[PDB]
């Protein structure tokens, strides 16, 4: 940076602290990643200056010729990546992508069937303190109490009983492959639309490492910033038959001017995802998660569902008589970033929890491999088996530093 | 830029076209401006990598120590600028800021009283194709048919008849000072909350050039990107009594993770707005608008309300027998960017209109003064009085180029 340090020492000092923090810590929050310098430059462009309400070739205002090229690049590359008939790259966030789909097909108080929030479903999939649960009547399906895999007979029974207008599949904390074919079959039986929120797994889908929901879902929502490794924002994919309605839901429905600089950054990230090296990256993400899972089990930890098919895992801390809150706190003390997370059938509140969620997308981006996964698991074992030993925590601290340099 | 040109030639080429476009054209879209290099650098920072759901010191996840400093800088500087008891700097946009306030105080189907959309009110103030008009029962107050000033007796009568839960004041195309004291008096009479959407005028308010709604309103919403000359985004100001509810409305209510890089950029822009030179800038904006208005009248144009108190003006094109659409198109041909805009009691559709909206914020940022206002008005006269003369349009083209270099 050249201008910010002189203009705003306070903001610059804090940004620099954050930059150094991202390098020093072992980042295991499953939803996080590190974007390229190209993506950041796009976000830092003059495109922030342009009001571009509407869509390419059909904008509210003149002078959109070049931002139109940018948005079309984003849309066409998204279609290349996921094989969708239509893309909307304007949603400001995952929240707004989901909001727009709900706005398109639901009326106030309609019934929606989503994944149990304490079993892996997201806040925007029906929390009573979120617009989703306030505006619509959400009911939930669960995972099997033993396998922690989605119970598709429960999905079916809930759908048949409650007759939802919309079924939502996908999750913030589900470590296994989701069967979209079965979701669509159930949706078809009850005459419901199917929406898949692939936010967490979008990069894996792009890389052919998780089944693609696009062929099975009426609507696919996602963030651009998780496994897709793009800027912070949202996106909607859908079949051509819903394109007009979806676009109208985003604008003039729920948003105004799009963030054209972020959309440029989306295009850049989609360009990166189309490359061969992104596919290799994504395989390492999944390979690393499986290795980390196995290594954690070797340390004596129990994992939700007994492992992982994707980028993330959930440690069930009950065997160690620890809460997720306690684990999160002590790992923070040694420079490992995780989050407490409810496990299925958790006896604790979502503010305490019996689990920690871990993902490998960020550490894989930094170049960590199988050997580093082994060491991360060993450090976690050292910490969680010795929460009362300052010497153990200091050793962990040093081993974390050794990994990040 | 260093990395984007190599990584993504297509995106870079389009960005460069847009950058050159912003320099070449005379930008008179009233909602637009040019941000500083410092603001852009903040947006282009690694802060995009951080999930920071929640609020400073009360986040969902760990590691937020430094983004907390950034968000608090934004909040405290906003409070300095506007004298508000509370700030929420997380809204992704003006749309989401408004959405959050509505979510806080209204139930589905509640009555809201806003400014007539064809008289200057915004899409989010009750359009039937916007969430506002779909989710809530909007009624409208109008301006006087002769003066085009808000009819406060009409505000009062509509409020007393319809008994709205909320009254919205503020506008996207109102060229005169809004009387917030009178709005609050009317709100008090009917027991309604008052929300002021100061998006357009926020920079002028910060500079003491428009009365501050903060002392009179329960809630003040704004964008950060218009006269405030900040990054693209939203903000809510409110009294302490609503702080908890407002914060909950943004998260977990209507949004998820905030855009921490944009919030950094907000802090930077608020820092700039606190400086003496921003106050001088804002005075030039208003001085320039008044000069441009006067100069347009000298050319024989009729202005809505007969002039301006702020950054913007509306030309009533009926005397010239032109539509706003026709005017917008021909001005585009010569390199002047305006938008067609409905005038009060417009005989035309919002897709055709009898007016053009013009603002001086952007040209003032580029250093234009009174002499340039005279010339802009003269070029507009030349064009609109000679729409069928290619020689006239070519002269205009050359005079526009002379202004931008």
């Amino acid at each position: 940076m050249k201008y910010l340090p002189q203009q705003d020492p306070q903001v610059f000092a804090a940004i620099e602290q954050e930059r150094k923090r991202q390098h020093a810590k072992i980042e295991l929050i499953a939803s996080e990643n590190f974007v390229s310098r190209a993506v950041m430059e796009a976000q830092g462009s003059v495109l922030t200056n342009k009001y571009a309400e509407g869509y390419p070739g059909r904008r509210a205002y003149g002078g959109c010729e070049y931002v139109d090229i940018v948005e079309e690049l984003a849309r066409e590359r998204a279609k290349q990546l996921f094989g969708a008939e239509h893309a909307n790259v304007q949603p400001h966030s995952g929240a707004q992508a989901n909001m727009a789909v709900y706005f398109t097909v639901l009326e106030h108080g309609d019934t929606v069937l989503g994944m149990n929030l304490s079993h892996g479903g997201h806040l925007t999939h029906g929390s009573p303190v979120n617009f989703s649960g306030v505006q619509y009547n959400f009911v939930a399906y669960g995972v099997d109490p033993e396998t922690h895999v989605i119970d598709y007979d429960d999905v079916r029974e809930k759908a048949r009983l409650h007759r939802p207008k919309l079924i939502v599949a996908a999750a913030s904390a589900y470590p296994r492959i989701i069967d979209f074919a079965k979701f669509r079959e159930i949706a078809d039986e009850v005459g419901a639309y199917l929406m898949v929120d692939m936010a967490h797994i979008a990069g894996l889908v792009a890389a052919g490492l998780h089944p693609n929901p696009v062929p099975y879902a009426h609507f696919v929502t996602t963030t651009t910033h998780k496994t897709l490794r793009g800027p912070r924002g949202g996106m909607i994919l859908c079949q051509e038959q819903f394109a007009k309605q979806i676009d109208k839901a985003i604008f003039p429905g729920i948003q105004g001017g799009p963030l054209m600089h972020v959309i440029a950054a989306k295009a850049v990230a989609f360009g990166e995802a189309l490359q061969d090296d992104f596919k290799a990256y994504a395989k390492r993400v999944v390979d690393n998660a499986k290795r980390l899972a196995s290594a954690l089990q070797n340390e004596g930890f129990t994992l939700v569902s007994g492992g992982t098919d994707n980028h993330l895992l959930l440690v069930d801390l009950r065997p160690q008589q620890l809460t997720g809150k306690t684990a999160e706190k002590v790992l923070d003390e040694v420079g490992i970033t995780v989050n407490k997370n409810t496990i299925p059938y958790d006896p604790e509140s979502p503010f305490v929890t019996s689990g920690i969620r871990i993902g490998t997308a960020a550490v894989t981006t930094r170049g960590f491999g199988l050997e580093e996964m082994d060491e991360i698991a060993a450090i976690i074992g050292l910490v969680l088996k010795n929460v009362g030993s300052e010497q153990a925590l200091e050793e962990a601290r040093q081993r974390v530093a050794a990994l990040t340099d």
